[PDB]
């Protein structure tokens, strides 16, 4: 469990690596994966997307089930639902979308969730269909969270910018 391999360390609890967090999951066998969720929980693409397609679609039939039962989220909001074959638990985090207006000033909120779990496995919240600068994000994660959070980058041009960002 939790068998992070390759990471680097920026901070004393926050570490980052280039790769597929589907891929890490599968590998480290993370406590807890975090998902880059909305407020319905509809995992139509990116990390999302791709944790769901993961979970062979049990992750959205979980989801629809919580939200028919329980409402949406809130923007800055979190649940804990099953990790599937990912990981033990999946916590669901509501970034702000700023392309849809929402206040950048939650992505605080949002990552103060991963306060409540020792170690996760995570992707940057409000990057991608977002619209956060992911530079920004990650200082919001350094600032924010005090538990030891493993970042997951897919893309090497943006992974290699963020590493230069933090340590040049
Ligand atoms: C799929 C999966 C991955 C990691 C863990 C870790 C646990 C545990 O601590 O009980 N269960 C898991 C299940």
């Amino acid at each position: 469990v939790n068998s992070f391999s390759g990471y680097l360390k920026l901070t004393d609890n926050v570490y980052i690596k280039n790769a597929d967090i589907v891929e890490e999951a599968k590998k480290v066998k993370p406590t807890v994966v975090v998902n880059a969720a909305n407020v319905y929980l509809k995992h139509g693409g990116g990390v999302a997307g791709a944790l769901n397609k993961a979970t062979n679609n049990a992750m959205q039939v979980e989801s629809d089930d919580y939200i028919a039962t329980n409402g949406p989220l809130k923007v800055g909001g979190s649940c804990v639902l099953s990790g599937h074959n990912l990981a033990k638990h999946c916590l669901h985090v509501v970034g702000p979308n700023v392309n849809k207006g929402e206040d950048i000033q939650l992505l605080k909120s949002a990552y103060e969730n991963f306060n409540q779990h020792e170690v996760l496995l995570a992707p940057l919240l409000s990057a991608g269909i977002f619209g956060a600068d992911p530079i920004h994000s990650l200082r919001v994660c350094v600032d924010t969270v005090r538990t030891n959070v493993y970042l997951a980058v897919f893309d090497k041009n943006l992974y290699d910018k963020l590493v230069s960002s933090f340590l040049e």
